[PDB]
């Protein structure tokens, strides 16, 4: 058996006390846990944060501690001075090489896999680290990149001459750094979705297409599984409503009066059924389709409680909250903000069905997590859900306008509740997620693929 000693350079913070993570940070964290699960495999990770700190009680990860928010492709990279970019990158490279030295000394073994998130500075840094090694007569270590899509969109914006994307990185990464111009620097790319594989190949046409594959994505079954004895009061009854700053609670109708900043949902046990959404408040998630669906079913006085989890900017929180309460007249729908993964597992455990009606969801971890807890799922016929949602575990509604998708979600929820998909499909959902998408199984497949294709 091959012994793996892996070093993984992440772009985003992990989810921890005091700071939620974006989906690409969740994915890195999960991959870390997964690879460390495997016999004969250690994985060591570094990632940036302005809020979280390197732990002093454990050695498996470090934090690149920075005094400003993490730079994003689309605080933008383009907004930084060339000096700031250089120092950010130089300092990160230095912290990477110090960690690598620690690992190699501790194990008496060289690292034999470099993982880098996104198609920008992380592969640049790791490629440079390899150059310095080969210059001392040490073998380069294979470098595998995770294409999440944001660096790719930034390059496309640069090429398309969008405001705020004056051309700076794409030409450099091709013509100076040559990162994806052969396999001399990068051994393989995993993309989260087919659209990202397509986009990568167009931008980097000298990279072998056969070395770009779809990332085998997994969920954390240790957290997301059916939580025995969970109740609605335990799961979400102590969760304060999260609206937006300056929300005016006087502008509510009599039946809306339970909606209030920082207050729990009263009498959760009184509702008949529980419908859940979870996702960041990006327009393509179509939270408004969920709200419009509830606008219809709340009139029918089946007491359906709808719970909106996830984070957004103040502007986007204001868009959906006002849409809920002012435009749509909702009264049994509540915003609970972002929540920890174990909190979400409790919620999914007691939910009747979850609705995630995204347009072109890249993969859809939320789906797998929810199914992992024994709960059926409703999506739209687009993106990654097309591959894994089937009749045994939920439903995908036909694509269309936000309004059409809303009506179709309404019909699908009505079906789910009428037919009791929680009861008839729930066991299926959990068995299917576990079998197909558990973290460790996926990481085993991922490393097999690395060994056969990228080494
Ligand atoms: O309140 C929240 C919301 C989300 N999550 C976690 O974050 C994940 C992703 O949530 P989402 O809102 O979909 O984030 P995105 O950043 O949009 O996710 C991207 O990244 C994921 C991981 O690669 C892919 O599965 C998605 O399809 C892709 O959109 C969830 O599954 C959870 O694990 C939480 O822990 N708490
Ligand atoms: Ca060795
Ligand atoms: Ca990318």
């Amino acid at each position: 058996a091959k012994e793996w000693l892996i070093f993984a350079l992440g772009t985003n913070n992990w989810q921890g006390p005091g700071q939620f993570a974006p989906g690409s940070g969740i994915l890195h964290q999960g991959q870390h846990i997964a690879m460390n699960s495997l016999e004969k495999c250690h994985c060591y990770s570094i990632w940036p944060s302005d809020l979280q700190k390197t732990p002093t009680d454990r050695d498996d990860y470090r934090v690149y501690e920075i005094p400003h928010p993490i730079p994003i492709c689309e605080k933008r990279w383009h907004s930084m001075t060339d000096e700031e970019v250089t120092s950010y990158c130089d300092n990160l490279l230095k912290e990477c090489t110090d960690f690598i030295e620690y690992i190699e000394k501790k194990h008496g073994k060289r690292i034999n896999l470099f993982l880098a998130h996104h198609c920008f500075m992380n592969p640049v840094i790791m490629s440079e680290i390899n150059e310095r090694r080969v210059a001392q007569g040490i073998p380069k270590v294979p470098l595998v990149v995770f294409a999440h899509g944001t660096a790719l969109k930034m390059y496309e914006n640069e090429i398309n001459k969008l405001p705020e994307f004056p051309m700076k990185y794409y030409d450099w990464i091709r013509g100076t750094k040559n990162i994806f111009e052969s396999t001399g620097h990068v051994s393989g790319v995993f993309a989260v979705s087919a659209p990202q594989k397509n986009s990568f190949e167009k931008l980097f046409p000298l990279f072998p297409q056969e070395r770009v594959a779809i990332t085998p994505c997994g969920y954390n079954q240790l957290v997301f599984h059916r939580i025995q004895g969970m109740t609605r009061e335990k799961a979400f009854g102590h969760m304060p409503q999260a609206l937006y700053d300056g929300f005016d609670a006087t502008q509510l109708s009599p039946v809306q009066r339970h909606v209030a900043s920082d207050q729990c949902i009263p009498d959760v046990n009184a509702y008949d059924r529980v419908v859940v959404f979870c996702g960041r408040f990006a327009h393509w998630k179509r939270i408004d389709s969920v709200l419009k669906a509830a606008s219809r079913w709340e009139k029918e006085d089946k007491r359906i409680l709808t719970l909106i989890f996830g984070a957004g900017s103040q502007e986007t929180r204001k868009l959906y909250v006002d849409m809920a309460y002012q435009t749509l007249g909702l009264k049994d729908t509540f915003f609970l903000g972002p929540q920890s993964q174990p909190d979400l597992a409790n919620v999914y455990t007691v939910a009747d069905v979850s609705v995630f009606p995204s347009h072109d969801e890249p993969f859809g971890l939320v789906f797998i997590e929810c199914m992992g807890c024994g709960t059926p799922v409703i999506g739209a016929k687009s993106g990654g859900p097309l591959d894994f949602v089937n009749d045994e575990v939920g439903a995908l509604v036909d694509e269309g306008t936000n309004d059409e998708v809303a009506e179709r979600v309404y019909a699908a929820v009505k079906q789910a509740l009428a037919e009791d998909w929680k009861k008839t499909k729930g066991a299926q959902c959990e068995q299917y997620a576990l079998k197909k998408f558990s973290l460790a199984s996926q990481a085993e497949l991922m490393l097999e693929f690395v060994e056969s294709h990228f080494t």
